[PDB]
């Protein structure tokens, strides 16, 4: 098999806008794609999500695109491309959210959207193992690593735990209710 077009089409837009960074820098991809940073860019909808886009290292950028193509990819393979598509909309705009009323809106990456499919995998799994979908033991073991290393800042360029936590609940919420359902 292969990567479904949500999960592909996400990574190969992080790569472009990763390209894109190098190419311009930083500075001049984030005053195009950044969180609103002023008031008179409140109306530019597009700013609410494509600050995911944004990776400012290639440890963030490919742990990210690790995480999502695995997750991602089996979230869109068994459950389908709707699925993926609403956790990574709204986990985005919550993190993002959180991540600017802690820090200010000079961020971006998929971090929080991994959080959710960590969440959202690993909880599926405990609760409703007739989805097909769940995250193995030892995944379980590095995705705690990957956290850790968030969590207490070991890289410097780490979201706000905040964020972190407001990604993991959206997963975690998702996952919950089909497990009800
Ligand atoms: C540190 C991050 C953890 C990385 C774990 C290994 C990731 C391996 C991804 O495998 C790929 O997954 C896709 C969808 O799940 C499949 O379409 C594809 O056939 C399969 O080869
Ligand atoms: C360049 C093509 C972009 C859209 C992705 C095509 C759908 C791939 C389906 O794969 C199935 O798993
Ligand atoms: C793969 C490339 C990823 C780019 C992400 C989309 C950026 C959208 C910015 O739109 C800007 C009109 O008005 C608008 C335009 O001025
Ligand atoms: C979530 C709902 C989004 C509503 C969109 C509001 C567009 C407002 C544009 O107003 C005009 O610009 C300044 C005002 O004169
Ligand atoms: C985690 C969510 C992933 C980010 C998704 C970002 C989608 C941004 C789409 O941008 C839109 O592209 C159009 C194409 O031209 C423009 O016309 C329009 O003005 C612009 O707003
Ligand atoms: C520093 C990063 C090191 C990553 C090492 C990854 C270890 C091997 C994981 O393989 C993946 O295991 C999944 C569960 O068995 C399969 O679903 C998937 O298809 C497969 O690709
Ligand atoms: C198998 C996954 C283990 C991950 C260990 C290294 C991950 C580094 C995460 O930091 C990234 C800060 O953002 C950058
Ligand atoms: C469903 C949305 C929930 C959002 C919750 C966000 C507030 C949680 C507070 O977290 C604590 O405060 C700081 C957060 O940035 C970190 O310094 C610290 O490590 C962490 O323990």
């Amino acid at each position: 098999e292969r990567a479904g077009p949500v999960t592909w089409v996400m990574m190969i837009a992080c790569v472009v806008v990763f390209i894109a960074m190098q190419i311009l820098g930083d500075q001049e991809v984030m005053l195009w794609l950044a969180w609103p940073f002023d008031p008179t860019l409140k109306f530019e909808f597009w700013r609410y999500f494509t600050h995911a886009l944004m990776h400012f290292s290639l440890m963030h950028i490919l742990f990210n695109l690790l995480w999502w193509w695995y997750l991602g990819g089996a979230v869109e393979k068994r459950l389908g491309s709707g699925k993926l598509i609403v956790i990574t909309l709204i986990s985005a705009l919550l993190s993002g959210y959180v991540q600017q009323k802690f820090s200010g809106p000079w961020f971006g990456g998929l971090t929080g959207v991994v959080y959710a499919l960590m969440g959202y995998v690993w909880l599926r799994g405990e609760r409703d193992p007739q989805s097909g979908i769940y995250l193995q033991r030892g995944l379980i073991i590095f995705a705690l690593i990957w956290i850790v290393a968030g969590w207490f800042d070991l890289f410097g360029m780490s979201m706000a735990n905040g964020a972190h936590i407001a990604g993991l609940a959206v997963g975690l919420a998702m996952a919950f209710v089909d497990s009800l359902n």
